């Protein structure tokens, strides 16, 4: 077992050294009103971590359009980072645009409880999705040998933002839920009176007083969430 | 901050009370040479949680074909679980086949660190993926208002099994990685001599001595992984 | 092996989430000049716990006649509480009018020492009777498999209120004590002088200087109390399953 | 606030001094297959406590019939206990048949957590109902100024022994529950499978898969419980004063 | 072993409940400029203890004469105390005029180190003689089976007040010492010069510079002292049985 | 607040140095089947303490007759002890026959809690009465300025031995108790049955079931005890000054 | 081993009971500008300690002339001290003029660490030479069975005072040192420059730059120191 | 303040590095049945410390005559020890024949509590006299600025070996004591009986039972001891400067 930050907490305040200079987290993104996805990797010059980085760079604009910034993390030095980044640019022809935290002593890794049992000395495959108030909203821990599905991270941020602004909860598999489709859920009543008030008016499709929904998302928001999924599902028609 | 089991650790030994009776974890599944996906949810009779159980139920066969069992967990009592399962069968027309742990006191949730700060009481949307050896291979922590993408849980298990059998690492977005498509990665040389022996021959497509791959996964394995994604991406044509 | 509030202590200050919203205890009732009876139960959708609720509900008027409120407590979520109350209303025809604290973790149960060894998980069947100044006057611990006698809880509050207002102690089985029937007890003298003085003036019936009584309770008080007992002893003439 | 034994736990092992002699609890009763009701009272030669002792004594045969022994507990000495009992016999004409633990130092009282905050010194007015295997099945804490209802204690032991031998749970206000009357409840299914297997049946009325009951108690047992309750409700036609 | 107040120390401040009411010690006696003798007893309705109370009661005037009050202590309640006193007054024909501390939980007993190992529960036979400034001047601990010699307690109080007023030390067995009889001792010199200056003139007889005495007590002090002893030595000419 | 050995406890094991040699306590006396009375003093060459030593010496025969040995204790050295004893023998004409413990650092005094607050240094005036099995039966703590009544110590030892052998409790002021005179008390009954069984027979007068006595002490024993008291009561006819 | 005051430290502040009355140390002596020699003894009425008291008594005038006071300490009471002094005066014909501290509990003894491992009871034969500013200058610990050489204590104090006033160190066996006789030593240079600046005369006979001395003591001081020694050496022509 | 070994305790066991090689204390001298005097000094190449070494060296035959070895101790290295020794042999004409402990880190110094508060660093002028059993018999702590009187150290060892063999105590200023001259004291009696048996007949001059003495030393013993003091008193007739 190990110590870790928790969903709902503010990302710990910390200064970090990155590819692009020293930054303070979560301050640096918060103050620009931006969310940030922080993903860690066990080491530079490793194949899975390279495919993940390429996948993220290709999804950079999509993240940016959602108000989201990307920042990576590795136990390696900034010098390795830049060399690794340089290799990716040269051999894959893609420039990684986001910064990468250099954590030579798991100081940061440890502070975030990213040092699991799958291997002493090489950071787990952690993902923190932090919002504009510096709050941890989701954490993903994939294994060292299994690459992330970056399109899901986008779906998550997309649905979360829609949730936050439309004051709704998001069904399983949104926007293709089997029961309500792209519908969004109204938060359940937490008092008898609220349950009665809801059960009667006809405010919105309900299966029961604790299960009501409507379709408030715009056709463009749904369509965007939907293309992420279509992209994850399509066979690539190119390669390298 | 809070204590969690770690990836690579053996799932904590414990006897739990479920919908189907007492079970010892992970023994019960390990003894059958079965992997199990344990997911938790804040509370019975809540809409998102309900959409997820229906999603899991619909994909039960897919898990069974991979030799994967499902087990839920919640802070509610077994009497609520059953009344809840009964309501779902009666109103949605689908019976939930797997058990649900009843953890009225947080004993199980505290033990697994599933009690975050998104809300005292009521568990986080945790997901542990455990292999037939009783080893935790992946942990996902979605937020209370965001339903999981169940098809990604299938991909994870599918690709992991493939990686274990074929002794390969899996690229991001597999099986539709932009760089190598459905190919699987050969674990990187960790010594100079191994690196030389590798950049040295007609073995396997390589971008560098640390980035080599082949396509050892069968057509059916790949297609299976690909239909989960197509499912996730397809707009439902019925709506229960 | 346990630890819990004590009689005479003030009910621990706390904010609880219920069926009806968040509530501060004991403030919510003290501020209204009301006593309250808090009772816990291991779980929603259980037989015995359902019969107790219906019983308390049938007796609701009797408690509010006494200026007493009712509040339940279970380890379940407010969502279960609500479906369970909906199931009772719908299949038994009685609406539970009082709030039920949802204690999903055991925070409230643990804080009240309501977590016994009859079962890890699930609160024991605890009952706390609390007066209008927020002081615990009586606590009852019935077992998981044995429903409570709601009429006795009414007799206790009624008798405690009488004892308080008339400054008297209440004999066993009142108002049908075998020695003094409905008589109420004068607090025993605590000094020799007081004892000498009490005897000396047939002011009121005495068996000895430490045992004196009179009958200051109104006929209404007395028989309202005998009525709770009458009701408990009566075989029902209807039966709701029916 | 304080530490106390809990329902479900075995009664603390201990040797106590009573006005009948030294007794080991819960052993002395366990070994006879007897349940025991231990009740504490703050002090000898006090009004309320005397009316309770007389009430228990008059009902002594009813407890004995159920195989339940009685044992009191007070902070006073055995000498006081004996003089007190002597007074009760002489002035009220009733002999207290059960022993009384003498606890000059709330050792026992503290051990049972019976030292509340209603008063430093002078034990709480607590009652523990322990079964024949030495397990605490019920605990009642009545205030110092309020005598207990001994017939409710009889009801508890009767219903509990019934629930035990018939493997049933007892409804509120049994045997006069408003919903199922003298009916006893079948313990709810704890697995999806038991719930489904639970259908109407003959004898086994059900309001739901978790609410099933039958009427297995003999007419004598129902009558016996019912009379404790009638007795508690009836005004005595003869006051011992 | 156990902790106890010490000779020379102020009697522990504390509020106690007695069968005459709540009292603060030693304040309640200090503020009256009265000495008090506090004696403890293991239990009410015990024989040795009853003979001591009567002996103390019969000698009450002698204590008043000295400006000394009496106060007993027992683990029992105020109710048992009053009943016990009633029994003594009714069966022995003597009323106990002084209060008795009721210490249901050895709260008081423990605070005074009165809980020895002669028996868990039931306080030891301790006696505290306390002067009008609240200072512990003497402590006595008799066994549970041995009645005190109340006349020696009177002798101690008398001699102590005498020693105090006259600035003198009291010889063994005073006022019947075999060396100097009713003589009272002059505190010995603590320095060489005081010792050299000390010479037996006029009123001082000296066996050495450290052993000097005179006879400053009044004949009334000496005879009252002697009377307590005569009384103790005299075989009663009646017997209250 | 200080730390004492308690009545009922075995006298602490310890090796001490006395002016007769090194001795182990209580072993030395217990091994001879003897009782001992250990009395402490604040210092050699002090008046009160000298009168006490002389009083004890004159009563040495009486202690021996009871199978009791004496042992004193002071904070001074063996050299002072011996010089002091020599001074007593030469100036008063009496040789002190019992040993005195030399406790130059208070080691023994602290071990026995004899270091009170009546003065740092210089031991209190304590007395321990220990029986032949090494158990402390009585403890007396007299002030620096008040000499003890040695005859009362003899009375306590006599009475206790009678009590032990005849299995009886001793009344206040025995053998001149005002209620039963030289009678010895039968230990009270501790159970109801035992109390009913009690009987006022011919050799067991009773005032109540808890208060019975008889007169099993031989005339000699009673006589021996009455003369300790008479001796304390009598004005010496020849003062040693 | 044991706690203990140390040379150079201030004599511990404390009030003591003596057979002349209560005294505060070192204050009582410091305030009169006097030095004091405090000697402890194991017991009153012991032969060796008595020969010592007589010895000190005879040399009382000598200590007075040096501005030094004497004070004894023993574990016994003031009453023993006085009987003991009375016995010496009467049997030996000499009155002990100084006070003796009465230490019934080893309060003082323990405080001065005078309770060695030769008799847990009864104080060691300790001597503290204290100067006028309350500072311990010497500590002698003789055995229980060996009487002290009181003239040596006179030498030490005489030497020490000379050394203080003339700012010099005292050679072994002064004033009869075999190398420099009555010469007193000039404090050694502690730096290279001081050592050079120090030469031949330029102020004082030298055997090396770290060993220089002169003869600054008057003939009376030297003769006084030497008479202490002759007295120590002569066989008494009387015997008391 | 600080911790030191104490008279009567065994000299701490320890291996030390010296001028002459590694040696274990006190075994190295004990195993030869030799006593040893260990003196420490703050620093090599210092004036006072040099006059002392020379003085010890000059008296070396006198120490050997008595079976006593010498060993020094300083904070400096063995290299400085030998260089210093070499300088003394070359400039003063005298070779130091005994070893010197080299204690570069106050290890030995701290172990012997020789690290006093006149100077952090640089050990005090301490002297330990140890008998052939490795027991500490005397400790002397002279100030940094004052050299020792080596002849007094010889007197101590002479007198101490004398006392030990003849079982006598040595009076002040022996062998020139003002009261008994060269007489040696008989250890005082520690019990009344030994004291009574002690008497001054023929040999035994006694001033009291606690002060007896004889003259058991040989004329040689007495005169050698007197010689040490005589040398200390004689103005040298040569001076090595």
């Amino acid at each position: 077992p190990g110590s870790i930050p928790l969903i709902g907490e503010r990302f710990p305040e910390m200064e970090v050294t990155t590819d692009h200079g020293v930054i303070k987290l979560p301050d640096h993104y918060v103050s620009q009103g931006k969310w940030f996805v922080l993903f860690s990797h066990p080491a530079d010059f490793t194949p899975v971590c390279t495919t993940e980085f390429v996948s993220f760079a290709r999804r950079y604009e999509d993240f940016q359009r959602l108000g989201v910034d990307l920042i990576g993390l590795s136990v390696d030095s900034v010098f390795s980072h830049i060399k690794w980044k340089e290799w990716i640019e040269r051999h894959i022809g893609v420039r990684i645009p986001f910064p990468i935290i250099a954590d030579p002593q798991g100081t940061v890794a440890r502070r975030l409880g990213l040092l699991h049992a799958e291997s002493a000395t090489h950071t787990v495959r952690g993902v923190f999705i932090v919002d504009a108030r510096g709050v941890i909203r989701t954490m993903l821990y994939y294994p060292m040998e299994l690459g992330r599905l970056v399109d899901e991270i986008l779906r998550i941020v997309k649905a979360l933002k829609l949730g936050d602004s439309l004051k709704r909860a998001v069904p399983a598999d949104w926007p293709n839920n089997e029961i309500i489709g792209e519908g969004l859920i109204v938060p359940p009543p937490t008092t008898e009176d609220q349950a009665r008030a809801r059960m009667e008016s006809g405010q919105y499709r309900c299966l029961d007083w604790w299960f009501c929904w409507d379709t408030p998302a715009s056709r463009d928001d749904v369509e965007e969430a939907r293309r992420y999924l279509r992209r994850a599902a399509e066979k690539p028609a190119k390669l390298l």
